[PDB]
């Protein structure tokens, strides 16, 4: 059902004739064998198909040529079981447009001490033959990925199926489109940027629909289709009771509802995966778009806040990323502090829109609702509070000649006293390392208000993005330490800097 | 004896044409005094050679004319006695071809807390006047190594004398001279490269003769001298049933001593110091040379397989830095790998072409021959195990604009069973910190499967050895960790790209 | 039967559906007017397939996917008939390996002042739809070239065709693979180089295969083979006396005959397209081979002396590019000059190997023929005359980080008096502009001895090449000022430094 079923990673074995042919035919039966325990046992984010032996330079163009003509072709898995003059591969990697993996790997885990000979040794010769693979994809400066492991090992499954992960992300993100209705909140610098070199770099798409398009889309819809969707709210969450049917704010619940359906029609008939607004310009529309948004981000669109396409961009790429993962992904403002000797603390939160893909309960549709802010009706929005343990907070952000990705390890925590006045939703967290040093080298590094919060995902899935992407990341945990976090920050400058 | 016997290291002190004959003359004194006594105490890989003061510029650039012009002056130590403006060393230094060393001391190990006047702080200030001139070498941007301590110190003739090491290496390569038999093997990638390059940048040559000259020598070696080598053989090694008189193969044994003797003479009249070999051109030789190649591997020949011009000179020059060391230093091939949680193992090894120099015992000779790959006749190798001990394994690779030498440590150890089948000698390691990350560190960064294995040698020498030619040393070893690494590659790429 | 018949170049019309879909199919009417008028009177190197329309995003993508995929697919020809948001072209932009050159044409040549209306204006808008689209392509570093003119224009149709001729030597180059018989003419710089830089940036392949592999094939050749070659000699041209039957040099003639049928053999089942020779390894050869490297490299092969790939592959380049055209294309070693007040000049020649396509007569196959050099017998070979005119000589260098074309225009003319002793092929010019200035700055930039003449390909030709390939040019005619033409060298150095 998932996009990662619309895709496949293609496991290319390299070695060469100079033995052969039926030296290759233990090669090829090795391959199929390890192709089906993998595709079998191996639990791996997408399908392994094996390719026919890479042996000579056609051969191995031939296959890189296919690979990036085939659009499910996520990447590359290479396995080199004998030397493989990496000449041969020049022209097919100078053309290929898909990702690469060496699966530093070898049949047979222990060395049959007893029995080995030369046969044996000019065969599974990966120790070698894999390094001068290494050698060619270092000289192209071609970023190449490497796990060293035998292939039964488990451990080496997770980082070569971690991989496979980044794959799909990057692919999806090559026809990712974001609709704008309208653009950004007057004033502000980074959700602004050029949009230009987002899709030059990322593939995704930015453009701006007028709000009239989409109010026409939103008024036009079926009181069937309304009230239809209304009754999947009482189904769903607690009613507060001024959210029920003779409550003072019921109409609103209609309101959000169509808005709702509305923005649900636009988005799937423009064939889009990602959205902005803002508030400066919703003429037509009854309410800003609360509840709407909250669950079309739980359905799976990315969003942001006031046309910050950045970051609703980024929102769906790690949703996607994040598939068949346990938790989250949300996009979320870090809102107000707690002081506190031992206990400094964020809230996070929009005016409304915080998704209920990283809440914990059952989960009330109050209004309570006043939002001076937009000029509009009170707005229907889900109040929640965030699970507990580790997750992370992504900002992207345009440094103009270039992006970089800032993430910050934090820990969700349970409130401490609740909140019956905020009608938003919470996330409480503290800050790795600690509040004083991890916003300081925040704001040292540039990094936006806006975030992509997420249980799901953490750092070392980041880092891979940041690297399959080619971007630089500033990264702030518990190692972080200010003079060393600054120095990266200089000499990662120069080198980004081309 | 031995090379370093070749070449001197220049004693040059520093202060200032004024003042006074006797505090100009009492300095003269102690230069004889601290030379003379390391010369005899200090144990150092050569000798020092005391020069005339650095009082004036002319005097200097004097001291450097003679110093470059000397080609058994293998570089400068220089200790600032008095106070020697550096700008009197502008002019020597400028045309200063050979490497400097700053060794940073004083007279007198301790301090005359009573016994101090003017007339003793007017000569021997070596605690200002040595940071005056690390300044020009810095503003310079020069090498100048510093080594600080009591001449007296342990621990600084140490330092001194490892450099001292490598001046003399520099010195050496300068004069290497590859000769290679053939071309590199076809659609080969890490083992070609610009020999020009090469010879601007460490000075050593790279130059073919054909394979057909060779076997002209091969074919003239007497019968005479053909057997005689062969009563070497049996004095020298454990010969096999087949090896032996009346033996199946006791011709394939004689074949590969006349392939020796005709190589031997060969290198010896053309002065060559390294050489290569191709397996794809053999024509005119009755078999591939492995016995031969690796009894001149012992006698001080670099030499690396199927053309890898590189490496063979890499292991030329490791072993005259080794001299005067225990340990052993060879050619060396990753060739397969033990799997084993706590217990990873790399096998190496080569087709045949393994030095003795590494070897734990007195050698077995065989024929169990059978070389498929070239398709001669059943060649004679050298089989025996590697000794135990901390070693390293190096790879000089060529990134087009620029060298990256990659170093792994690593620690040998005893193969846990006879190893009955196997053709040929072996050495077996754990690699630092471990299997995976050695190993896809060393992927990341490139990096040759022919690398010059040493025991002798370890990471500081190598050190040196990189500064010394301002090249790129990747450091793989307990203390890698791949984002530090990753940081290292990048960090570097622009620094060396220049 | 050429190889640009196994090329296509794809016309692609970009536009958009704003006005549409009526408004399109005057576009496709004009695209396939356009099209096939071109095909059928524009005379060019190779045929126009004219693709669906792009007028949005996906379209596009398509296209460049399917461009990158088939192999006959040489470069893009894209017209931009109306507008066409560029934005819907970068994400095919940016995965396209296939040459691109904009046709900045229209439909009309004259503006219709009298009917002319806003429909008339919205279709046939190139004027600015071209405009659009010269920026992302500029914002990209992409280079695009540009032909603006009427489509009916001859001199456009030129500059397209010229064009045309560029992208087919692009893709051949992809596939041109040199054989090396040895390797470089110890001790020389120019002629070696990094072979991996070489196949990464321009796709041909050099590998070495052992002299003596030839020679088996060189001698199994059949007595009835080498006298029907023996015919075609003495049917093409003119036998001197020592060349005959009964004369004291006949049984050279023979030898000759093998070499040529024995190297044609090796080379056509090799797949080879180009190949060298070393003097300094002809083990097995009776004579260096002169007649059949001249007639080789008449039938097509790239050719240089002495393990030359990289001219030895230029040639081939130029050949193949000449297809078609007036002349010639040969190798060729700047040989000697002659000094005189306004008659200064320059002789070229090898030892042997000089194409007979530059020729102009019935040419001797004499002897005369100690080669002292190479030490073998006496050799077969074509002398004549060089054809009169403009030409140029070409260099490819390896600048080590990058790789520089230097380009001589030379002015051909016929030798005043004769030349009765020298036993070689002649070339006779004047190097625009004068030898003291044309000498001069060719030795200024480097550029080898060793170069391609050609009388067919000119400078206009090689400027294409170079950009095609994004390398320096340094061009040398009569515009050639030292004073700028080495600030010019300083500035390219900045600007190809990375
Ligand atoms: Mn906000
Ligand atoms: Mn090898
Ligand atoms: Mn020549």
């Amino acid at each position: 059902m998932t996009i990662f079923d619309n895709y496949e990673v293609w496991f290319v074995i390299g070695s060469q004739h100079l033995y052969g042919p039926e030296t290759l035919r233990q090669v090829t039966q090795h391959a199929e064998h390890v192709v089906n325990a993998l595709n079998t046992e191996a639990k791996l984010p997408c399908k392994l198909v094996l390719k026919p032996l890479g042996t000579t330079p056609d051969e191995i163009t031939a296959i890189c040529r296919d690979a990036n003509y085939d659009d499910p072709c996520a990447g590359l898995v290479v396995w080199l079981h004998t030397f493989s003059p990496a000449k041969m591969w020049i022209n097919g990697l100078t053309m290929l447009n898909k990702p690469l993996l060496q699966f530093h790997t070898q049949f047979n885990a222990a060395l049959p001490w007893d029995s080995i000979d030369m046969d044996f040794m000019n065969l599974n010769q990966t120790a070698h033959g894999g390094r001068e693979f290494g050698f060619i994809g270092a000289r192209m400066r071609q970023q190449h990925a490497v796990v060293t492991g035998h292939w039964q090992d488990k451990q080496a499954h997770e980082r070569i199926g971690s991989w496979m992960r980044q794959a799909v992300s990057k692919q999806d993100t090559r026809h990712l489109k974001v609709c704008r209705f309208g653009d950004n909140m007057r004033e502000v610098a980074v959700t602004d940027g050029d949009k230009v070199a987002a899709q030059i770099k990322f593939g995704f798409s930015v453009n701006t629909w007028a709000v009239g398009d989409l109010v026409q889309v939103v008024n036009s819809i079926s009181d069937g289709d309304v009230n239809a969707l209304v009754d999947e709210y009482e189904s769903c969450y607690t009613m507060t009771p001024a959210t029920q049917i003779h409550g003072e704010k019921r109409q609103n619940v209609l309101e959000a509802a169509r808005i709702e359906l509305g923005m649900k029609r636009f988005l799937e008939q423009g064939g889009f995966h990602a959205f902005t607004t803002t508030f400066e310009d919703l003429h037509g529309l009854k309410q800003l778009p609360g509840l709407a948004v909250q669950r079309l981000m739980q359905q799976g669109y990315g969003f942001a806040g006031e046309g910050d396409w950045k970051t609703a961009a980024l929102l769906r790429i790690m949703k996607v990323m994040s598939t068949g993962l346990q938790g989250g992904t949300s996009f979320m403002e870090d809102y107000t502090y707690h002081f506190e000797k031992g206990n400094d603390l964020v809230l996070g939160s929009h005016m409304l829109e915080v998704c209920p893909s990283i809440a914990v309960e059952e989960k009330p549709i109050l209004d309570v609702q006043h939002l001076g802010i937009g000029g509009k009706d009170d707005p229907a929005r889900l109040i929640f509070n965030t699970q507990t343990g580790p997750a992370i907070v992504a900002s992207l952000i345009d440094l103009g000649d270039r992006y970089r990705l800032l993430v910050n390890c934090i820990d969700t925590v349970k409130t401490p006293h609740s909140l019956p006045k905020l009608p938003v939703a919470n996330a409480l967290w503290k800050a790795q390392p600690d509040l004083p040093t991890a916003s300081e080298a925040w704001i040292l590094a540039g990094g936006a208000h806006h975030t992509v919060f997420s249980h799901a995902l953490n750092l070392n899935d980041m880092r891979q993005f940041a690297e399959m992407h080619d971007i630089e990341i500033t990264v702030i945990d518990n190692d972080t330490r200010l003079p060393a976090f600054k120095d990266a920050l200089r000499w990662n400058e120069v080198y980004y800097g081309f």
